[PDB]
């Protein structure tokens, strides 16, 4: 019902640093998410190590709550099925990195 | 040159004020560009340098940073044909976390 027609090839931006992830109060790892019928098809997803954040001392602090921070994004999907380059679009959750937070 | 097509019907998906909770809290600040779509942009920007205590006062050993993300936005191309896009690779700030420095 209303359709269009977009290039995949890409250009700009070079990188660097982005180990907050490990030096974060409320560090993360990242989970591969690869589905072949989606475009982009591989994603990755930041999953909180701890359920509270880490402290000066380096030790566990559960009165405070590492928690993701999450965009929502549009992702392609193959419409309809075994079409390899027509697509719909899907809105999606992804959590991007954690931050540390106050319960109340 | 690889092309494709796209349905903009979008189905399916799928308030939490973690802005304002965090040790490392931010604010949003807005990037219009009409030449663009989306055209409207949300950025996140950190408060502080440094990240806030238990006791609500600010401590500069620690810092706030962003965490960024790889965004796809869109472009006419060749300009003025209203169907036909290419695709341009953005950063995108969506909120921050408290960080130990070196
Ligand atoms: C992103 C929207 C979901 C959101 N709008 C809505 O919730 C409803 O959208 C109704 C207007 N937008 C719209 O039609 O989008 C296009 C005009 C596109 C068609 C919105 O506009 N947010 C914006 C305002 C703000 O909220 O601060 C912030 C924003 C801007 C762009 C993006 N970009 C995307 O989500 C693109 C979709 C896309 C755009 C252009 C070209 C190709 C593709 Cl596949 N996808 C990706 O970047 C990604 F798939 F690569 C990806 C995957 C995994 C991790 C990170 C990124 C995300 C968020």
């Amino acid at each position: 019902p209303r359709t269009v027609m977009v290039n995949l090839n890409i250009h700009n931006r070079p990188k660097r640093s982005s180990d907050y992830y490990n030096r974060s109060t409320s560090p993360w790892n990242l989970h591969r998410n690869e589905d072949p019928e989606r475009y982009p098809s591989v994603i990755w997803e930041a999953k909180c190590r701890h359920l509270g954040c880490i402290n000066a001392d380096g030790n566990v602090d559960y009165h405070m709550n590492s928690v993701p921070i999450q965009q929502e994004i549009l992702v392609l999907r193959r419409e309809p099925p075994h079409c390899p380059n027509s697509f719909r679009l899907e809105k999606i959750l992804v959590s991007v990195g954690c931050t540390c937070v106050t319960p109340i």
